[PDB]
């Protein structure tokens, strides 16, 4: 139902725990429980990314993600998302990977993007919360149109 993968690097100390977390009920222990960790062992580095199907559901897991680093007193904040769409046609696949880089740049932000055989992958990097909600909204509208499948993960590292 929902991907978790979160690494903490050290120097000495690294880890990759990754999760598949059906309820979301787990989701919030399992972010509780990384952070009574680093309340403890305190991490230099830590990254995390949610995986989403919706808009909806994107605009949930920043939220969260948000709280988490805010909570850990984690300023230096590094965001990013990852939107993945699958489809037969590699027409309308493309179609929506101009748009949707298009709005992507129609602000200040930076695209990488991979197509490997009918699974387009599309990066994006250098922007606000508030940018990255109103990007997946068009996310999932493009999406819908068309009629391919997507995914919105919501990636955020950050240092201190």
């Amino acid at each position: 139902d929902i991907q978790v993968q979160v690494n903490i690097d050290d120097n000495g100390k690294n880890f990759d725990y990754t999760y598949t977390v059906t309820t979301e009920s787990e989701l919030q222990k399992v972010l509780n429980e990384l952070m009574d960790y680093i309340k403890k062992q305190g991490a230099k580095r830590v990254r995390i990314s949610i995986t989403a199907r919706s808009s909806k559901e994107a605009y949930k897991f920043l939220a969260i993600l948000a709280k988490v680093f805010a909570e850990l007193g984690y300023n230096d904040i590094n965001r990013k998302m990852t939107v993945r769409f699958r489809g037969d046609d590699l027409e309308a696949l493309e179609k929506a990977l101009k748009e949707m880089i298009r709005q992507a740049r129609k602000f200040a932000g930076t695209v990488t993007y991979t197509l490997d055989g009918n699974d387009l992958e599309i990066t994006i990097t250098g922007v606000p919360r508030q940018v990255l909600e109103e990007l997946a909204k068009e996310a999932e509208r493009l999406a819908k149109e068309f009629n391919i499948t997507i995914t919105i993960t919501v990636t955020v590292e950050g240092q201190l």
